């Protein structure tokens, strides 16, 4: 056994604070107190041990068993994430071979608000989940570097040189808008309260930037208390979860409609009787007393047989090149642990059951964040601008992906899914227009955008397993015109 050591050992870098996109704290490294021991030099100090383990909370035969196990060792933690206080207490002791450090530990101020979006860090301050995890590098920033000498027990008598000082991570503002998080966050809790719902999300984004302004989900988690909590409440559905959107895609069929040069928002199609069978297959609408609808009222009925009509008359094709622009089964980018890319499936050829189930969003897995960035796009008069989950201050260009011209009919469409007699009037946000249209899956979908004039916020809201189709709206109504509100958004009704 050695007389004597020398180790190059591990100076620790201070992690980057991440905030809101307004600088507010989210994730704070914060100093903790360690208690650590070398064994080799507790071995000569028994009579101190029953002390130190009633200092430590510990049966006093457990703890001798345990540093007697151990006894060839030069390191063992006795307890982690101490107040100063509390440490300089077990110090005072002045026990032979046992030592104090300040370390890092991750604090997270918003909690359970933002937990699925910012993730967390393991003991050793490594990002594991979330934000925490996508950005880690980023965040970490380097150890230092420094050479100590040790005695025939490991103990450190000399610091001989530092080859390298500690660089601390960087700071990381998130696209997130901390006051539209809580306002979601509150109102997506209280919905599934009021119908008696068990899970659900609502993702905000900016139309203009392409930046998610908030992403909440339920159910959520403290990540600063994860003793024993369910798998399930760790979920960021809106980014890993996957769902058929079903009525919420029929703006995108109607965009190749419009498209197409062979429909006008007044054209008719007949919906009657309400079914259209197609070999085995029989097409069945929700409200079955009309014939003749113009687009604008297929979409306030949601009339599945009057969507299918349309899609067998321009084509699958045409349908599924929009959908794919719009980034339904396509990479987002974000680059968020488990993030899903669903699925848009395709065929060389198109049968008449497969036109029509695409064109009513059936068959089709997305995610609620490609979903929101779908109605961005059409939102921001049919320019899709990349998604962030960071701030964003130099706007990328986006791409044109439907005609501005298409874009706007298809928003005044959707204003009058919200507005119109028979439409979802629990969508309509007070003091402004708005535009959007539901869906229904045991899943209750909202999607849509305001101001329904100069857009600047798309919204999704998804609620799963309601205990009475539309609980959605009320809730898109509420966040809605808080959202508005809070970022100054002039009221244009
Ligand atoms: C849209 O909200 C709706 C009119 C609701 C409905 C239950 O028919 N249409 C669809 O969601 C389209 C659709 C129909 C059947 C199915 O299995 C998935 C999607």
């Amino acid at each position: 056994d050695p007389a004597r050591s020398v180790r190059h050992i591990a100076i620790p870098a201070h992690r980057g604070l991440i905030t809101d996109r307004n600088g507010e704290p989210l994730a704070v490294s914060t100093p903790v107190t360690t208690l650590w021991a070398n064994p080799k030099e507790l071995m000569t100090a028994k009579e101190r041990w029953p002390q130190l383990a009633a200092a430590l909370g510990q049966d006093t035969k457990l703890f001798a068993d345990r540093i007697e196990q151990n006894a060839e060792r030069e390191f063992i933690y006795l307890v982690r994430g101490l107040t100063p206080e509390q440490g300089e207490g077990v110090i005072a002791l002045k026990v032979p071979g046992v030592y104090s450090i300040e370390e890092f530990r991750r604090f997270y101020p918003a909690g359970e608000v933002v937990a699925h979006a910012v993730g967390f860090t393991d003991v050793d301050d490594r990002g594991r989940e979330g934000i925490e995890l996508a950005f880690d590098e980023w965040l970490a920033g380097v150890p230092g570097k420094r050479q100590v000498l040790k005695d025939r027990r490991g103990r450190v008598i000399k610091d001989v040189q530092v080859t390298k000082n500690a660089k601390p991570g960087k700071t990381l503002a998130l696209s997130i808008d901390l006051r539209l998080q809580y306002l979601a966050h509150r109102e997506l809790r209280n919905a599934l309260l009021e119908n008696g719902a068990k899970a659900g999300s609502l993702v905000i984004m900016d139309v203009k930037t392409g930046e998610i302004l908030a992403m909440t989900n339920q159910p959520t988690y403290n990540p600063n208390n994860r003793r024993n909590l369910q798998p399930a409440a760790m979920r960021n559905r809106a980014m890993i979860d996957v769902f058929e959107p079903g009525s919420t895609v029929k703006p995108f069929s109607m965009s190749a409609a419009l498209a197409s040069g062979r429909w006008k928002p007044s054209d008719i199609v007949d919906v009657y009787p309400g079914t259209l069978q197609i070999g085995r297959y029989t097409i069945r609408d929700v409200s079955r007393n009309s014939r003749q609808l113009d687009l604008t009222g297929i979409l306030i009925k949601s009339s599945n047989v009057g969507i299918s009509k349309i899609a067998f008359d321009i084509g699958a094709e045409s349908i599924y090149s929009v959908m794919q622009q719009v980034g339904l089964g396509q990479d987002t980018g974000l680059g968020f642990p488990g993030e899903r890319v669903g699925n848009l499936p395709n065929h060389r050829k198109w049968p008449k059951a497969e036109t029509a189930t695409l064109a009513y969003g059936y068959g089709l897995s997305v995610t609620a964040i490609q979903l929101a960035h779908a109605y961005a796009a059409l939102a921001n008069d049919g320019k899709s601008v990349p998604l962030s989950m960071t701030r964003v201050d130099r706007v990328p260009d986006g791409v044109q992906v439907i005609s501005p011209e298409v874009a706007s009919t298809v928003q005044g469409m959707l204003q009058q899914v919200v507005e119109a007699q028979g439409g979802v009037f629990r969508a309509q946000v007070p003091g402004y227009h708005a535009a959007g249209k539901s869906g229904t899956a045991y899943r209750s979908l909202f999607a849509g955008f305001a101001p329904a004039t100069d857009p600047r916020i798309a919204m999704v809201v998804v609620i799963d397993e309601p205990s009475k189709g539309l609980v959605s709206a009320p809730v898109f109504s509420k966040v809605m015109a808080g959202a508005l509100r809070l970022m100054n958004v002039p009221p244009d009704n």
